[PDB]
C-alpha cells in the first residue's frame, strides 16, 4: 500500500539480470521490463499492467528522459531512481566491493565490544581500514579518506558521536545482505523490538541470556514467522546458520541475548 522506493541491494539484482556481462550499461529498449521488475519486487501482490509500467516509468524521470533510446550506463539509472545514500550504496559496493559479513562482524565487536549496536564515529576511518585488510583488498589512502567523508555525511547526520550497525551494514557488497534482513521502518522497530522480548523471554526458561539448541529454533521460527508470515522451512534454517555462522562465538552453540538483538536490527541494553 504506502510507496517503497528501490535501495541499492534491489537495484542491483534487478540490474544485473539485465547486464549479466557486468557492461555497465543497459539499452534504453530494456527500460520497460527493468520498471515492470521494479514494480513486482515493491508491490509483490499487485497485478502489474503495461499502462502502469509507463505510468510508473515517467513518475522517474523527464518527459525526455522517457524518450531516450540509447545505451543507459548503470549511474544514469541510478541518479533517476535512487535516493542520494542509496546511489552512494551502489557505487561503492561496485567499486570497493566488502563481501565478507563474518569478517565485518569480527571487526565490528573489536570496536563495539559491548554489542550496544553503535561505534564511536571518530572510529571510522581505523574501522574501515580494518575492513579493508579482513577483505585483503588495498585501497589508495586518499580513496580511504573519500570513502571515510562520505559515509559520516550519510550515517552521522543525527551528529551524535554514533554510528548505527544499521548503516553500516549497509556498505557490504552482498547479493541478499545477512543484517539488512529485516523492515527498518519507523514502528516496525518498535514492534520487532517488543516481539524480540516477549519470544526471547518465552525460550529462555532458565534465565540465563542465552539461547542455546531447541531454543534457538524455537526463538528463530517465532520471531521469523510473525516477521515473514508463512516462511519456508528451508529459510528458517537458512537463518538459524546465518546466525550460527556469525554470533556463536566458542563452539557452544550459545547465541547471548545482546548478538541475537543487532542480527535482528535491534540494540539490547542490559
Amino acid at each position: 500500500s504506502a510507496f517503497a522506493n528501490l535501495d541499492a541491494a534491489g537495484f542491483l539484482q534487478i540490474w544485473q539480470h539485465f547486464d549479466a556481462d557486468d557492461n555497465g550499461y543497459i539499452e534504453g529498449k530494456e527500460l520497460d521490463d527493468f520498471f515492470r521488475h521494479m514494480l513486482k519486487k515493491l508491490q509483490p501482490k499487485d497485478k502489474i499492467t503495461d499502462e502502469r509500467v509507463q505510468q510508473i516509468k515517467k513518475s522517474f524521470m523527464s518527459a525526455y528522459d522517457a524518450t531516450f533510446d540509447g545505451r543507459l550506463q548503470i549511474e544514469e539509472l541510478a541518479n533517476m531512481i535512487l535516493p542520494q545514500e542509496e546511489n552512494f550504496l551502489l557505487i561503492f559496493r561496485r567499486e570497493a566491493p566488502l563481501d565478507n559479513s563474518v569478517e565485518f562482524m569480527k571487526i565490528w565487536r573489536k570496536y563495539d565490544a559491548d554489542s550496544s549496536g553503535y561505534i564511536s564515529a571518530a572510529e571510522l576511518k581505523n574501522f574501515l581500514k580494518d575492513l579493508f585488510l579482513q577483505h585483503k583488498k588495498k585501497i589508495p589512502p586518499n580513496k580511504l579518506d573519500e570513502y571515510t567523508d562520505a559515509m559520516m555525511k550519510i550515517f552521522d547526520k543525527n551528529k551524535d558521536g554514533r554510528l548505527d550497525l544499521n548503516d553500516l551494514a549497509r556498505i557490504l557488497a552482498l547479493q541478499e545482505n545477512f543484517l539488512l534482513q529485516f523492515k527498518m521502518d519507523a514502528s516496525s522497530q518498535v514492534e520487532r523490538k517488543r516481539d524480540f522480548e516477549k519470544i526471547f523471554a518465552h525460550y529462555d526458561v532458565s534465565r540465563t541470556g542465552a539461547l542455546e539448541g531447541p531454543e534457538v529454533d524455537g526463538f528463530v521460527k517465532d520471531m521469523m514467522e510473525l516477521v515473514r508470515p508463512s516462511i519456508s522451512g528451508g529459510d528458517l534454517d537458512k537463518f538459524r546458520e546465518c546466525l550460527l555462522t556469525h554470533c556463536d562465538m566458542n563452539k557452544d552453540g550459545k547465541i547471548q541475548k545482546s548478538e541475537l538483538a543487532l542480527c535482528l536490527g535491534l540494540k539490547h541494553k542490559p
